[PDB]
């Protein structure tokens, strides 16, 4: 917009510059469309807001939040169109889609053990950065990660709460939570911190080591807490290095203060990967 204007925002861009297309992922992400940033012949993802919905306040808050973060392993904000409806939030488009489906559909000969370790290392790096900035993710899981070229992985947040139609998210006082990725303190006291993100990261590592399997297979949601309290934890996935599993259990300590920090988790992975 206008550089001299009192309301100048470098991120605001021209709605006309983007060629809007079909909805991304057959609708799995919601009101997110594939687009073409003409000026650069660049394919992008454009999240928008339904036909004037009572969520503008939340939408704009997301946009503001994204303008505050930047890291090679966090989906990159490219611009916004929150001056006049329909509101837009544009980020890069990741060629191979979300990590969950990527892991389930990949060439396992290509996506070997070293590659899995590499993917977990990139994710821990992004979280280490959010930790540093005192930000909290709240919904860390393979489904919220994107895969680019050369196994580049980036953490995102698609606000899947009401989008998912499966048993991943379950109701709780007008809100939905992915019970199998939620820390005990979060299920019991609605307390979310970077430590509950670390617990969720533990589950994510499990998803990665199993090439995308569902957590606590077979166990019904209503008994998960009790079991975690009884000190039950997921077994070491087949082929999962001892060191990585050791990391998993540390993330699953009942007491959050006893869980390693992402700084420690990442430092550990670097050592390993090398
Ligand atoms: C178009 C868009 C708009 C917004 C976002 N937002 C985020 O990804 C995100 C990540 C981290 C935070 C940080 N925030 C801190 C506070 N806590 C509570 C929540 C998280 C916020 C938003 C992503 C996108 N990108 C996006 N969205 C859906 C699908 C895809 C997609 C799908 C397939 C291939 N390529 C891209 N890409
Ligand atoms: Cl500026
Ligand atoms: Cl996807
Ligand atoms: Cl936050
Ligand atoms: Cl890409």
């Amino acid at each position: 917009m206008d550089p001299s204007s009192p309301n100048y925002d470098k991120w605001e861009m021209e709605r006309t510059d983007i060629t809007m297309k079909h909805k991304l992922g057959g609708g799995q992400y919601g009101e997110v469309y594939e687009g073409v940033w003409k000026k650069y012949s660049l394919t992008v993802a454009v999240k928008t807001l339904k036909e004037d919905t009572m969520e503008v306040e939340e939408f704009l808050k997301e946009a503001a939040v994204m303008k505050e973060i930047k890291h090679p392993n966090l989906v990159q904000l490219l611009g916004v169109c929150t001056r006049e409806p329909p509101f837009y939030i544009i980020t890069e488009f990741m060629t191979y889609g979300n990590l969950l489906d990527y892991l389930r559909e990949c060439n396992r000969q290509e996506v070997s053990a070293v590659v899995l370790l590499y993917m977990a290392t990139q994710i821990s790096s992004a979280m280490e950065y959010l930790e540093k900035k005192n930000f909290i993710h709240r919904d860390l899981a393979a489904r919220n990660c994107l895969v680019g070229e050369n196994h580049l992985v980036k953490v995102a947040d698609f606000g899947l709460s009401r989008l998912m139609t499966g048993d991943t998210y379950t109701a709780h006082a007008g809100a939905k939570f992915p019970i199998k990725w939620t820390a005990p303190e979060s299920l019991a006291y609605n307390k979310f911190s970077i430590k509950s993100d670390v617990w969720a990261f533990g589950v994510l590592l499990w998803e990665i080591a199993t090439y995308g399997m569902s957590p606590y297979p077979g166990i019904d949601l209503s008994q998960v807490y009790e079991l975690l309290e009884k000190d039950y934890r997921m077994e070491r996935p087949e082929g999962c290095p001892e060191k990585v599993y050791e990391l998993m259990r540390a993330c699953w300590q009942w007491n959050p203060s006893d869980r390693p920090s992402f700084a420690e988790i990442h430092q550990a992975f670097e050592t390993m990967f090398q």
